[PDB]
């Protein structure tokens, strides 16, 4: 089938979420910027790593078509798992197990993202599933199938 404008608009705001610069360009600087906000320590070569499994035409740098071509393959890490974790309790961080539109706030300031108060709360709204206004562990875990 045919990708609708909000599918394409949902994969250029998640590519822009690492395209910092927006360049069009994801860096192995840029990579490392996301994984440290998301409780994560790799590397530079581990980085370069990282980069190589998705970089096609051999660059060094991941481009939108190679970011797409990365989203379709369902990839997955040995700690998959517990990296999701990790990241949900960056986000939770008044501890009661609910992402709040104020704490994606937080780590998007945190993260140096500059966005509009429509767009996080588009963000949420994206991944609440049962309509309470936050994002529950286990909408944070389906929001990443
Ligand atoms: Cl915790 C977690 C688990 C899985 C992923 C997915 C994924 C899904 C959607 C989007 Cl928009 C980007 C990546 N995934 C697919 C491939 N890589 C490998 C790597 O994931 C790095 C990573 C690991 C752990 C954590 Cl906590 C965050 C990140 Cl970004 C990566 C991610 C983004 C880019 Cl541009 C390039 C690469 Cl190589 C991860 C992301 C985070
Ligand atoms: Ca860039
Ligand atoms: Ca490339
Ligand atoms: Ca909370
Ligand atoms: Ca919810």
């Amino acid at each position: 089938d045919q990708l609708t404008e909000e599918q394409i608009a949902e994969f250029k705001e998640a590519f822009s979420l690492f395209d910092k610069d927006g360049d069009g360009t994801i860096t192995t600087k840029e990579l490392g910027t996301v994984m440290r906000s998301l409780g994560q320590n790799p590397t530079e070569a581990e980085l370069q790593d990282m980069i190589n499994e998705v970089d096609a035409d051999g660059n060094g740098t991941i481009d939108f078509p190679e970011f797409l071509t990365m989203m379709a393959r369902k990839m997955k890490d040995t700690d998959s798992e517990e990296e999701i974790r990790e990241a949900f309790r960056v986000f939770d961080k008044d501890g009661n197990g609910y992402i709040s539109a104020a704490e994606l706030r937080h780590v998007m300031t945190n993260l140096g993202e500059k966005l509009t108060d429509e767009e996080v709360d588009e963000m949420i709204r994206e991944a609440d599933i049962d309509g309470d206004g936050q994002v529950n562990y286990e909408e944070f875990v389906q929001m990443m199938t």
